[PDB]
């Protein structure tokens, strides 16, 4: 029961997205090998995600997430890439296909930077870019990403030198701590904890 709305770029709600997109990008320690080689987008197109069902389970999930922890969902908004994007947008983000091998613990991962989760778009580390071109840098083909809701209540704080959730916690926080750069990551236990808002898709651009 998902359907996808279409936002003009002259409505606003398109240009606060955009600058989300835009303004989060941060060079990577790995030169670009996993998600490319860029330091802005082009923005294709801009959808908002319209689920009755798995918005009801999200806010249900939040009410009680708010009521553990002060009357603070500590909700936000941040990114998800994954080369399942079209399934989570009709069935919702799904706890049994986490990230198995996750830095944080089994879950699901969202990011503060887009060019983050740009890296996962085609694959764990890019995995071989592109199906048409196997290009991890294509600068041709469409990609996508999610723009999410995410509930993280109170969430572990893990610094880090770059499954459940810790006993009476909600979600993990993983900061870098060696690249000051680099903003955090999170990890929820519960697919209800996040609803993927906006499917925003892209094409990196090569800079000039
Ligand atoms: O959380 C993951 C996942 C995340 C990752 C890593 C990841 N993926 N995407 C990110 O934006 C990101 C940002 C920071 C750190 C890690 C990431 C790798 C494999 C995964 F299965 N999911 C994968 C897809 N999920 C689904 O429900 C779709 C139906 C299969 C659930 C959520
Ligand atoms: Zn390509």
């Amino acid at each position: 029961g998902t359907i996808l709305i279409d936002l003009s770029p002259d409505d606003k709600e398109f240009q606060s997205v955009e600058e989300e997109m835009q303004s989060t990008v941060r060079e990577h320690r790995d030169g670009g090998h996993a998600g490319g080689i860029f330091n802005r987008y082009n923005i294709l197109k801009i959808q908002k995600v319209c689920n009755k069902k798995l918005w009801e389970r999200y806010t249900h999930r939040r009410k009680e997430v708010s009521e553990e922890n002060h009357n603070h969902a500590n909700e936000r908004m941040l990114f998800h890439g994954s080369p399942f994007v079209n399934a989570i947008i009709h069935k919702g983000f799904d706890e049994r296909h986490a990230y198995i091998g996750g830095m944080f613990g089994a879950g699901i991962y969202f990011a503060e930077n887009s060019s983050k989760s740009n890296q996962y778009v085609y694959g764990i580390g890019g995995g071989t870019g592109c199906p048409v071109h196997k290009d991890r840098s294509c600068y041709i083909c469409h990609r996508q990403l999610l723009f999410c809701r995410v509930t993280l209540g109170k969430s572990f704080l893990q610094f880090s030198a770059m499954a459940h959730s810790p006993p009476g916690h909600h979600s993990v926080t993983g900061r870098p701590s060696v690249n000051g750069l680099a903003l955090a990551e999170y990890v929820i236990y519960r697919g209800e904890q996040a609803y993927p808002e906006y499917l925003i898709t892209y094409q990196i651009m090569r800079p000039e």
